[PDB]
This record gives structure tokens, sequence and C-alpha cells, in this order.
């Protein structure tokens, strides 16, 4: 119901996370 | 319920902080 | 100058999210 | 199920970012 | 439990990384 | 049994992390 909602906007929100890290690594290595 | 909230809560904390990553790796681009 | 206020703004960001993870782990917790 | 995959997904996330962050300490002793 | 746990000791990692980059941020300025 | 392997792999990261900031304190500190 609310959770499996919460965990759907997590998981959208740990992507989102995974990709501004991969921009950072790419900053610090570039 | 309770629980859900704390997770959806955290779900915007991690895109807030997943913004200031991106922020910070075009400032190291820059 | 540039570079200097960017460090700060993510300084500030990163502490924002530490306080949402310590609130994550205290909701985790209750 | 979909939390224990977005879990997983963030782990994997904070590895890349532990990753970049030491190359950002090499970064900062140049 | 162990989630509990994991998540209290991120809480502390970040909470440090916040204090290392303010301390970055009075050294690319000063 | 799932969430303890996905439990298992944020703790391991978490860990990695949690040198990785203490290192990036040791390069903004030297």
């Amino acid at each position: 119901g609310e959770f499996a909602q919460a965990v759907k906007e997590y998981a959208k929100a740990v992507k989102e996370y995974a990709y501004a890290v991969k921009e950072f690594a790419q900053a610090v290595k570039g």
C-alpha cells in the first residue's frame, strides 16, 4: 500500500543517487 | 504507515543529496 | 573563488544528508 | 522483494562513491 | 537489528565526511 | 533471508565508505 509506494520512490531516488555518484567519479578522474 | 513515511522522507533526502553531488561534480568539471 | 564556494555548498549538502541518515537510522530502530 | 533490491542498488552506489572519495583524496594530496 | 546498526555507522561516516569537506572548503579559501 | 543479504552488502559498502572518508580526512589534514 503506502509501504510499497514509499519503496518505489526510494528505488527511484537510489537510481538518481547512482548516476550522481558516476558524474562525481568522472569529475574526480577526468 | 509510520515507517513507510520515514522511507518517503528518506527518499526525498537521497534525491536532494544526489542533486548536490551532481552540482559539486559540475564545479569540479568547471 | 568559485571553487571554494562550491566546496562550501557541497559541505552543507553532506551535513544535510548526515542529518537525514541519522533520522532514517532512528526510524529503522523504532 | 523490492526494498531489499533498492538497498542492494544503494550499497553498490555507496561503494562507487567510496572509490571516488579515495580518488578525490589522491587529488587533494596532489 | 543489523540494518539499524549499519545505518547508524553510515550516519557517523557521512557526518565525518561533512566535517572533512568543510575543513577542505577552509583550506581552498584561506 | 533476501533482506539479510541486502543488509550484508549495505553493511560492507558502509564500512568501505567509512575508511574512504578517513582517507579523505587525512588528505585534507596533511
